[PDB]
């Protein structure tokens, strides 16, 4: 069956993880657990097609480095993540983005912005800013809350989308 | 407020507007009932941006053709349904956009091909099928059940995309 290798990438504690749990296990991880490296595999059908969703936590810590060009050389979509109430974390996109590109030796590579922690009231980051810097990279952008389940499948289904038509 | 002019098109009796409803009134219409004409008007989030979604739902019928043309020219997204039960109206399909296309005097009119009643189990057209129509066409395929409600808030979500980054 068609497998679709996805990883999830982003500063630490924008909720990788929990948005992955979210999908694959469905319950909100609501406490302080780092992520090494972390792989899910789950079978579901996506707009009819059988599939095996491949899935990739990483840290978002220092020592990675080269240890990310590894799954980023093998990754087919990236969920690239930053959380609203954090604006470094949102300035940070820009270096994993750059840091795929060089990689893949690409441009365009299946990529989905996400905003995450929107059930939360006190954003620093506006919609509208996350929304040019998406269509500057020509990508979707997508706001989500793994407190909620908001957006999270959305937000999966629509990556699975970008590489199918790639 | 940025407002969204989607319009639905797409065979006689594909599930327009139990599309349309389940979205807007949250209930699955199970009864026959023939469009001429319907607007909805609706303010709603979407990641994070407040807008309204201001949605025509059309007759798939005859007399309409140039009636058609004027519901095309201002449409700035389409939602092209057909019904996973039906080859008649996956073959359709052609069709609408073509003429979506002259009216509009473009080949990349913002569009996402809809596969409904994806809870019945005598389907007709496969996945795959409608998948390489959809890539063929460079558009979105998504498949939905306005019985159950699934993957509806995705395909009026997912064209509110496209019309974002036209
Ligand atoms: N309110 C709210 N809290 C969230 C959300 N997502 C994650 N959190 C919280 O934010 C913190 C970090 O979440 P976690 O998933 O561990 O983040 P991470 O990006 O995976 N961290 P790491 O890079 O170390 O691996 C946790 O306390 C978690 O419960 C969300 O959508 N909303
Ligand atoms: N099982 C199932 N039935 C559906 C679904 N969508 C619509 N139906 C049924 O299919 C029939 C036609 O639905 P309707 O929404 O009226 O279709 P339409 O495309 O809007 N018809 P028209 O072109 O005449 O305006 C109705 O009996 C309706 O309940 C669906 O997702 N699943
Ligand atoms: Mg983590
Ligand atoms: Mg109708």
């Amino acid at each position: 069956m068609t497998e679709y290798k996805l990883v999830v990438v982003g500063a630490p504690g924008v909720g990788k993880s929990a948005l992955t749990i979210q999908l694959i296990q469905n319950h909100f991880v609501d406490e302080y657990d780092p992520t090494i490296e972390d792989s899910y595999r789950k079978q579901v059908v996506i707009d009819g097609e059988t599939c095996l969703l491949d899935i990739l936590d990483t840290a978002g810590q220092e020592e990675y480095s080269a240890m990310r060009d590894q799954y980023m050389r093998t990754g087919e979509g990236f969920l690239c993540v930053f959380a609203i109430n954090n604006t470094k974390s949102f300035e940070d996109i820009h270096q994993y983005r750059e840091q795929i590109k060089r990689v893949k030796d690409s441009d365009d590579v299946p990529m989905v912005l996400v905003g995450n922690k929107c059930d939360l009231a006190a954003r620093t980051v506006e919609s509208r800013q996350a929304q040019d810097l998406a269509r500057s990279y020509g990508i979707p952008y997508i706001e989500t809350s793994a407190k909620t389940r908001q957006g999270v499948e959305d937000a999966f289904y629509t990556l699975v989308r970008e590489i199918r038509q790639h």
